[PDB]
């Protein structure tokens, strides 16, 4: 069993990034969620960047980079 | 099993991101979820980049290379 | 099992980056969420980077290197 | 068992970067959150960075090298 | 059993970084939680870094390096 | 059972870093927690530096190193 | 510089298997060299077998199979 | 510089398998060399067997495999 | 600088397997070398097996196997 | 410098397996060598088995396996 | 400077297994060398097994095995 | 410096197993050396084994494992 949450450069109100297992006879209840935003500036801002997602990465020679100038 | 989850530049309100597994007899209740934006600026921006979902990446050389100039 | 939580320049408001495993005969309650928000600046804002995923990582030679100029 | 928890350059309101393993007959409720926030500047900001996630390096030779200029 | 939590560079209101174990017949309430901030200068700031989080790092040579300058 | 708690640079008003383990036939109950917050300057502030979490680092030669100039 | 020699099941009677290398100002005298042989039975011999000779062998998988039965 | 000889199941009467390298201002003398053989049985005998004469062999994977039944 | 000399199951008379290196001014003088052979039996005789001669063996897995039966 | 000399199940007469390294202003005389045999039963005689010359085996996971049966 | 003779289940007769190394100014002389042999029975025999010559090995994992049976 | 003589289950007559290291202005004289030998029975046995000559071995894991049954 593999879990991996990554969050970045956001604004949430409520009820995120989460992970539940093996769970036998359970019950639950969430509750209403608000966002409300006025005027604001430069809000959830994010430069440059790449995204790997894999399981296995066998043998990677000179592989993977990322230059920025 | 692989759970992979990643969340960027975002702006969100509610029940985001979630993995349930293996669950057995469960029972569960969520909310309303209200998103109200007036007179924003420059939200959720991102950057430039590359995305790469795999499985498996055996052998990889020379291989995956991101430039930014 | 494997759980890995990776939060990163964020506004929240509630709720977020939970991990519930194994779990019997359980019951639970959340309330309401609200994120209000006005004439802010420069708010939930990341720079460069880039964000790696993986299980396994056998072997790698001279990989996963970023260059930041 | 793995359970790994980074958080960074947040500002958050309540119930965060919580695990909760292996309960019997458990019960619990939370209540209300609120976030409020007018008139800020420059909140919630991260500089450069890379994020690995991986279960298992084996054998990592001259990898994993992150410069900053 | 493993449990690391790493925060650094927040504002927050309550209820952050817990850790439940193996608990058996319990029952908890918590109460509202409450972030108010008006006209703050520089919150929540982060410099550069890279967050590494794995299980096994074996054979590690010459390895996981981080330059700044 | 590990448990490591590392928290730096922050500021808080209540039930933070705790750690239950182990626990038989019990009951608790928490209160209000307020964050208010006016006319701050440079608040909750950290310079660089990178995150590992590990379980294992076996044979490590010659590697995790930081530099900063 | 690669040399490589592989004498098997034979009958000589001299001046053989020989490296020069690398030789300067020399000089040198060999002899008459003879071989007589008279009513033998079941000399020099060989089974079966395959003489591979290469310079490079990248990535050969599953192959260089030489079964006897 | 690489010099690798090998011999196997032979007869001879003399100045066999040498290696000479890097001389400067040598010389050198040798005799005459007699094989002289007579009424013999079963002489210079070789089983079965498979020569491979490479410089490299790269992340050969289940190769090189040989079998006698 | 690489000498190897393996020598197996044979029947010489003289000046066999010999390696000079790096030798200056230098003088030799080698005499008659005789083999003389008569009414032997079984003489100079081995059983199965492969030759390897490679300079570098990089990432062999499950490879260079020899089975008898 | 590397200097491997294997001799295994032989007859000689003399002048064998010899390394002569880095010699200045020297001479040598060697005299006869003579090999007489008559009437022998079983001279030099050799079971299996395989030869390995390399000078680098680096990562042999599973490899260089011999069974005899 | 590596030098390494192994010798086994031989007849000889004179000078053998010999390393001159870093010599200046010499000068030797050598006699005859006589080997006779007449009605032996089983001289000069050896049994099963691998011969490994290598400078380095590294990393070797569940590798260099021999079974007898 | 590295000189290793390892010498096994012979019969030898002399000027044997000699190492002559770092001489000036030196000279010697040897003699003959005769084998004479007649009617023998099972002279110069040895049984399995193998060998082995390496100058580094590193990192070595569940290797180098010889069984016999």
């Amino acid at each position: 069993g593999f879990f991996s949450f990554i969050g970045e450069a956001f604004q949430g109100a409520g009820d995120m990034w989460r992970a539940y297992t093996d769970m036998k006879e359970a019950g639950w209840k969430d509750g209403d969620k608000y966002f409300h935003a006025r005027g604001n500036y430069d809000a959830a801002q994010r430069g440059p960047g790449g995204v790997w997602a894999a399981e296995k990465i066998s043998d990677a020679r000179e592989s993977f980079q990322e230059f920025f100038g």
